[PDB]
This record gives C-alpha cells, sequence and structure tokens, in this order.
C-alpha cells in the first residue's frame, strides 16, 4: 500500500516524502542530486534521503540512473553502503520522474580520522582489514568500485568502516587537474589510460590509503598526471619490457620509455619504523603490473590480518547480472526498467 506523502521547500527544490520520513534537514547539494538528513520514525535511525536530479534526461543519464540503482539494491555486507529505502511520488510510470534513495546517514570519513589521530597499527590493520572484506564481496560479483579515496570510506565511533559512493563514472576531466585528491589514488595504468583494467585498479588505491594512515601523508600528491607518475615510478621503479608490452598506447609506451630507469625502493627505508608485515603487504600492493597485484581475497589471508581474518565469515556476493552495461536502449526503456526497480523493492531487515 502507498505511503502518504507529505511536500516540502528545503533546498531550493521540492521534496515529497513519505511521512515515516521526518526532521529533513539539507546536508548537501551538487549536480547529481540533493540530499538531506532525516529521521525515518519507523525504523528509528538516521537516514540520508538523495533527491536524484533530472535523473531521465538523456540517455546518458537514464543508463546511470538506472546502474545506480541496480547496483545499490545489490550491496548487502557489513562493510558497503547498502540500500534502506527507494521512492517515488508518482503512481504510475506515466506520471514517474522523480527518484529518492535512502541510506544510513554516515558521519565521520577516513579523511576526519587521518589527520587528528597518530593511529595505532592495530587500528591501521583493523581499518584495512574491513575495507578488503568489502572488496573481496565487491569483487566477487565483478564490481570495480573504481574510486576508492579517504572521503569515500565511512568510520564510525567504534572504527567500522563501510565503502560508499561507488564510481559510476563521471569525474570530469577538469575535476582530475592538478593538485587533487581525486586523482592520487588511482592506479597508473586508469590514470594514463595505458590499458583495460581490471579489479586490481582498486587494490592499488588500498595501498595509498594504507600508506597514507601509516604515515599521516598522501603517497602520490602529484600536481598534476605527469608529476604523480614521476612520483609512483621514483618509488615502484620505471616498468620493465614485459608490462610495457601490455601497454596498448603507442603513445603511451613512447612516453615511459622517454624517462631515465630507476629501480624499485627499498619500502622499510620509505615506512621508517613500520610493522614489517605492513611493508610486505604494501610491496605487493604496490606492483605497477596489475597482473601481479594481490587480490583482496589473497589480502586478506597476509599475516599482517591474523588477528582479524576468518574465512568463514568473509563473504561473497550473489551473481550480479551487468548484461544491461552493454545495452542500448532508449530513454523510455531505461526509466521503465528505473521504474520496474523502485516497485520491487524489498527493504532490509533490522
Ligand atoms: N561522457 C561519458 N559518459 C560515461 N558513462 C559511463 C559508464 C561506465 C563507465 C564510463 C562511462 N562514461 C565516460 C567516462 C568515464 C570516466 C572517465 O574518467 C577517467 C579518464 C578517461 N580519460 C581519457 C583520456 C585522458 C584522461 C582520462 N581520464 C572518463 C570518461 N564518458 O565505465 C564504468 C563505470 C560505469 O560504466
Amino acid at each position: 500500500e502507498r505511503p502518504t506523502f507529505y511536500r516540502q521547500e528545503l533546498n531550493k527544490t521540492i521534496w515529497e516524502v513519505p511521512e515515516r520520513y521526518q526532521n529533513l534537514s539539507p546536508v548537501g547539494s551538487g549536480a547529481y542530486g540533493s540530499v538531506c538528513a532525516a529521521f525515518d520514525t519507523k525504523t528509528g535511525l538516521r537516514v540520508a534521503v538523495k533527491k536524484l536530479s533530472r535523473p531521465f534526461q538523456s540517455i546518458i543519464h537514464a543508463k546511470r540512473t538506472y546502474r545506480e540503482l541496480r547496483l545499490l539494491k545489490h550491496m548487502k555486507h557489513e562493510n558497503v553502503i547498502g540500500l534502506l529505502d527507494v521512492f517515488t511520488p508518482a503512481r504510475s510510470l506515466e506520471e514517474f520522474n522523480d527518484v529518492y534513495l535512502v541510506t544510513h546517514l554516515m558521519g565521520a570519513d577516513l579523511n576526519n580520522i587521518v589527520k587528528c589521530q597518530k593511529l595505532t597499527d592495530d587500528h591501521v590493520q583493523f581499518l584495512i582489514y574491513q575495507i578488503l572484506r568489502g572488496l573481496k564481496y565487491i569483487h566477487s560479483a565483478d564490481i570495480i568500485h573504481r574510486d576508492l579515496k579517504p572521503s569515500n570510506l565511512a568510520v564510525n565511533e567504534d572504527c567500522e568502516l563501510k565503502i560508499l559512493d561507488f564510481g559510476l563514472a563521471r569525474h570530469t576531466d577538469d575535476e582530475m587537474t592538478g593538485y587533487v585528491a581525486t586523482r592520487w589514488y588511482r592506479a597508473p595504468e586508469i590514470m594514463l589510460n595505458w590499458m583495460h583494467y581490471n579489479q586490481t585498479v582498486d587494490i592499488w588505491s588500498v595501498g595509498c590509503i594504507m600508506a597514507e594512515l601509516l604515515t599521516g601523508r598522501t603517497l602520490f600528491p602529484g600536481t598534476d598526471h605527469i608529476d604523480q607518475l614521476k612520483l609512483i615510478l621514483r618509488l615502484v621503479g620505471t616498468p620493465g619490457a614485459e608490462l610495457l608490452k601490455k601497454i596498448s598506447s603507442e603513445s603511451a609506451r613512447n612516453y615511459i620509455q622517454s624517462l631515465t630507469q630507476m629501480p624499485k625502493m627499498n619500502f622499510a627505508n620509505v615506512f621508517i619504523g613500520a610493522n614489517p608485515l605492513a611493508v610486505d603487504l604494501l610491496e605487493k600492493m604496490l606492483v605497477l603490473d596489475s597482473d601481479k597485484r594481490i587480490t583482496a581475497a589473497q589480502a586478506l589471508a597476509h599475516a599482517y590480518f591474523a588477528q582479524y581474518h576468518d574465512p568463514d565469515d568473509e563473504p561473497v556476493a550473489d551473481p550480479y547480472d551487468q548484461s544491461f552495461e552493454s545495452r542500448d536502449l532508449l530513454i523510455d526503456e531505461w526509466k521503465s526498467l528505473t521504474y520496474d526497480e523502485v516497485i520491487s523493492f524489498v527493504p532490509p531487515p533490522l
């Protein structure tokens, strides 16, 4: 049965939400959509309510809306943000124009932790363990996050962590230009479009985050793409012929080869005083050749996580059908697919 909806002005736009959601207060707004904090009186949870902005204004927009809803509906894991609710005030497909997504209200992120606490090695172990636990789940569904960084990691007062805001394909070229955290955690093969990338790109980001938790400093704070590449190759060494072969862009290959060769540095002398097991794990995630990087499942079994690792409590995901990504549809067809997914949604148990 349809709940009763009520209306409110809020940001600059009209919000129409079921009565269960009370005390809406705006917290953020962008080109993707406006967000309000609220109290869900039916569950007792503080929630984030996101109203999508122009969900169906083009084919690209309509597909992205469908992609986001499919992803959030699938994610059911302690270390990944899931979907609490999705609703529309429309009573039929013909009047369907607005989409609202409801998720747990997340407070602090990994940024609000790195520059305040010195973080003990035990805290680093637990935080990275949870990222990898969530990543094992995400990767088992052939989902790549693509945009892992500290601002996409929520951490509550108990150092419990959740992965947020997947890389649904946006970050304009201008947002990735210059001295910006939007680029500091990206694998070089994605940064420079070397090749068709795999889910190992996320492991590179985890290595950058780990390092920053250990030192309190950005690992590769490049002032631009090329400066950042130089910082990376100084640490891990310039590529050998075997990795060069795998770079498809003849122009990217030629450029790499213009650089003076450099050996891999001693990580024990970079991460001074760190746990030798942390150094070993960093050496295995920050490998230039993504074919040779450690996977999430392999990293969970590394001795660095011995006090948390439990092979019977690191679950994998149900199969996730992404055939729609190869599909070409019209706006109204993406819209009807999205509507179907709204009306079939079943809430999680509390
Ligand atoms: N206009 C437009 N629409 C899209 N919809 C998408 C949907 C996808 C997807 C990509 C999608 N794009 C692309 C798009 C997405 C991300 C981008 O950043 C990384 C990037 C690409 N560079 C190309 C040259 C130089 C630098 C450089 N840096 C650049 C373009 N462009 O890949 C998987 C995520 C979900 O599926």
